[PDB]
This record gives C-alpha cells, structure tokens and sequence, in this order.
DNA sequence: TCAGAACGTCGTACGACGTTCTGA
DNA sequence: TCAGAACGTCGTACGACGTTCTGA
C-alpha cells in the first residue's frame, strides 16, 4: 500500500483537474417520495484516451466505464456502497474537491434512512451545499422542489 | 522522501489532467537562426482556485504564476534548466503525458547547442512530434518552416 | 418501489497555441 | 543576440447536469 497510496495520489490529483464529486436530486416518478439524491465521482477524458478510465477502475476495483456518444468516455461511481470506499481512499490527497468529498460523505451517512422525508429532505439540502461548490450551469432540482413536493405529498418536514 | 513523492504523484496526476507539457518552435526575429525551440510545463485553473497553482510552485521550487485577461490562471515552467528537474521529479508517476515529457527531455539535452542550425534542426523536428501527441490545431510554426528558413539563411541541414 | 447502469448534450474551463515585454 | 516573463485568445475536451434502461 506504500505503493497504492501513490496510486491514490496520483488518481486523487487526476480527479482533482478533470473529475467531479458531485450530488444531485433526480426526479424518480416511481419513489414514494419522488425523489433521490445521487451520489456520485466521476472522470472525464476523450476516447482516444479511454484506457486511462479503465485503468482507474482497476485501481478502485468498482465503477463503470462508457463511451458517450460526442467522443467523450466516463468513468462513474455511483452510490453510497461503492462511493464511500472510493472517498476514503482518496481523501487524504484531494485538495481542491475535499469539500465536495467531505460533504458527499454526509450525505452518505443519511442514505439508508431516505424512506424518511426529513432525512431526504437533510440530504437534499445537503445536495444544493454541493452544487455550490461546483462550476455548474444547467442545475433545475433543488432542495426548495423536494420540500415543496414532500408537503403537497402530505408529509412534515421543517 | 516518501512524503514528497505523494506530492508528486499527486502533481502528476494534476499534470496528467489539466496540465500541458509541451514544446513549440517560436519565432524569434533578433535570434541569428530566427527561432527558438521553447519547452514548458504548464498548469491551468479557473483564478477563482488561483491558489492551487501558487501551491505547484511551491512545490516545485521554480515557475511563475499568471492571471490571463479571461478568468483562467495559470502555472508556468519555462525553459531547458528548471524544467528538466521538474520533468524527473514527475516522470516515474505521469500516465497520460510520459511521452511528451520524454520527448521534451530530449529536447532539452540538444538545447544547450542550438546555435548549430544542425541541431535547431533537430530539436525543431522532435518539438513536431510533440505537437502530435497534443490536442492543439492551432499550431502553426512548423519545422519544415524552420528548414525552410535555414536554408535561405545560408545554412546546411 | 428502489437505484445503479447507461445515456445525451449545454456551457465553459481548459489546453495549447502565438506574441510582446523585459533584461541578461 | 538570447530567452524567460508575461501575455491574449481560439476551439474544444471536459464538467456537470438531467433522463432512460434495466433489474433487484
Ligand atoms: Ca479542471
Ligand atoms: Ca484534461
């Protein structure tokens, strides 16, 4: 593991420039409470380069690799279990994403009780804190659209 | 030491991200041959995180930080005698840019001779190979352009 | 009902050039 | 004459979303 930790750095550092820890609400129709909030890290490189994605989920042991459909490919961890043990790994050597990274693990502490509204409604707030910190333009979900929908639901939550 | 060296594999890994190493010929109208062979390690960041490159630097030992008029910042290591010894320190961790490096240090053992046109020459030929290995397609000063001008200038190739 | 796998694309933060300033 | 320091900006390779597919 002297060994892995450079690894960890070293992806810790690739992440860093051209990564995302990040976490969203996405609209689910079929959840009782019409929402979850995702968990995700995520690196982007062009698919003449795809093999380095493959080659950070060697290093991780979980994930998914894609080509999207622009030239692009992704390399993606998602959800608490496997998100979890990836952030550990990483976190001592992150710098400019521990934010994201810390906060991201908040969230993952609240995940098994998301059946609950106020937990789901913590964790969404939790979500906005996150997009905040990233360079995002195109976010709709808020925390303000889950509380709204859990009360016209007829759930408690403030 | 090992403390260090998680430091540069975690630089590598910045470098292998949202870095550039690379090599251009410039044109430089006060210069005998009329070009130069530039080589430089460069790190790239929105000025809002402008932070991070004064901390490469410090890293480093060596380069120069810039805000350009545009939002971005960047960390800069010109030139043949501080960006060799950055260029070792990175090499054993560098996934994505190892061929660039190895190539620019290349480069740099020709630089010191490169008042010998033969050996601009050369030098010119290898910062082509580099450009390959860029995603640039803006590159214009080519070492056929170089040859070129030599050659009017006189010299042999 | 859950929720990852897999997906599609908007907007800019990067990359990667070429050029002028400065001074050895 | 050199050559880094400092510069200005074009074109996209990223980021960072939101949505559909699949199956537990
Ligand atoms: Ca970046
Ligand atoms: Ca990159």
């Amino acid at each position: 593991n002297f060994h892995d930790q450079l690894k960890f750095a070293w992806l810790a550092g690739f992440v860093d420039a051209d990564g995302c820890i990040n976490a969203q609400i996405v609209s689910r129709e079929d959840y009782l409470l019409k929402y979850q909030v995702r968990v995700s890290l995520t690196v982007f490189q062009s698919t003449t380069q795809h093999f380095i994605l493959l080659d950070i989920q060697k290093i991780l042991g979980c994930g998914t690799v894609r080509k999207r459909n622009d030239g692009m490919s992704e390399f993606c961890v998602v959800g608490g279990t496997s998100l979890q043990t990836t952030l550990e790994k990483l976190l001592p050597y992150l710098n400019l994403k521990r934010a994201q990274a810390k906060l991201v693990l908040q969230i993952i502490k609240k995940l098994p009780n998301t059946k609950d509204p106020s937990v789901l409604m913590e964790a969404a707030l939790l979500a906005d804190k996150v997009g905040l910190l990233t360079d995002g333009k195109k976010r709709t979900i808020l925390a303000e659209n889950v509380r709204e929908c859990l009360k016209k639901l007829g759930h408690v939550v403030s």
